[PDB]
Protein backbone atom coordinates (compact mmCIF):
# COMPACT_ATOMS: atom_id res chain seq x y z
CA UNK A 1 0.00 0.00 0.00
CA UNK A 2 1.31 3.32 -1.28
CA UNK A 3 -0.55 5.18 -4.01
CA UNK A 4 -3.55 3.28 -5.15
CA UNK A 5 -3.92 5.46 -8.14
CA UNK A 6 -5.18 8.62 -5.94
CA UNK A 7 -5.92 11.07 -8.81
CA UNK A 8 -9.22 12.11 -8.94
CA UNK A 9 -8.70 15.98 -7.60
CA UNK A 10 -5.09 15.98 -8.63
CA UNK A 11 -6.32 17.44 -11.85
CA UNK A 12 -5.50 20.91 -10.58
CA UNK A 13 -2.24 19.75 -10.91
CA UNK A 14 -2.93 18.26 -14.36
CA UNK A 15 -3.37 21.62 -15.53
CA UNK A 16 -0.82 23.67 -14.05
CA UNK A 17 1.66 20.75 -15.66
CA UNK A 18 0.14 21.32 -18.92
CA UNK A 19 0.23 24.87 -18.34
CA UNK A 20 3.57 25.51 -17.73
CA UNK A 21 4.55 23.36 -20.59
CA UNK A 22 1.98 24.75 -23.14
CA UNK A 23 3.72 28.16 -21.92
CA UNK A 24 7.11 26.75 -22.24
CA UNK A 25 6.30 25.83 -25.33
CA UNK A 26 4.42 28.43 -27.29
CA UNK A 27 7.29 30.57 -26.13
CA UNK A 28 9.77 28.17 -26.94
CA UNK A 29 9.10 27.85 -30.25
CA UNK A 30 7.53 31.36 -31.38
CA UNK A 31 10.19 33.21 -29.76
CA UNK A 32 13.80 31.69 -30.25
CA UNK A 33 13.34 27.41 -31.21
CA UNK A 34 11.40 24.99 -33.16
CA UNK A 35 10.51 23.13 -29.84
CA UNK A 36 7.75 20.23 -31.59
CA UNK A 37 3.84 21.15 -29.56
CA UNK A 38 3.32 18.17 -30.67
CA UNK A 39 5.46 15.64 -28.57
CA UNK A 40 4.76 18.16 -25.64
CA UNK A 41 1.40 17.42 -26.30
CA UNK A 42 2.51 13.20 -26.38
CA UNK A 43 3.81 13.90 -22.71
CA UNK A 44 0.94 16.16 -21.50
CA UNK A 45 -2.24 14.47 -19.95
CA UNK A 46 -5.12 14.50 -22.55
CA UNK A 47 -7.37 15.92 -20.17
CA UNK A 48 -5.89 18.90 -20.70
CA UNK A 49 -5.13 18.56 -24.07
CA UNK A 50 -7.46 21.64 -25.52
CA UNK A 51 -5.56 23.26 -22.44
CA UNK A 52 -2.53 23.08 -24.03
CA UNK A 53 -4.05 24.30 -26.92
CA UNK A 54 -5.57 27.34 -24.95
CA UNK A 55 -2.44 27.81 -23.12
CA UNK A 56 -0.92 28.07 -26.63
CA UNK A 57 -4.05 30.35 -27.61
CA UNK A 58 -3.25 32.64 -25.19
CA UNK A 59 0.14 32.76 -25.86
CA UNK A 60 -0.07 33.12 -29.33
CA UNK A 61 -2.35 35.85 -28.98
CA UNK A 62 1.13 37.51 -26.98
CA UNK A 63 3.55 35.74 -29.58
CA UNK A 64 1.29 38.31 -31.77
CA UNK A 65 3.53 40.77 -30.24
CA UNK A 66 6.72 39.34 -30.17
CA UNK A 67 9.91 40.66 -31.17
CA UNK A 68 10.41 44.62 -32.39
CA UNK A 69 7.66 45.67 -30.02
CA UNK A 70 6.26 43.11 -27.51
CA UNK A 71 2.76 43.61 -25.97
CA UNK A 72 0.35 46.48 -26.24
CA UNK A 73 -2.18 45.76 -24.24
CA UNK A 74 -3.28 49.33 -24.56
CA UNK A 75 -5.89 50.94 -26.81
CA UNK A 76 -4.70 53.45 -29.91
Amino acid sequence: MLKNLAKLDQTEMDKVNVDLAAAGVAFKERYNMPVIAEAVEREQPEHLRSWFRERLIAHRLASVNLSRLPYEPKLK
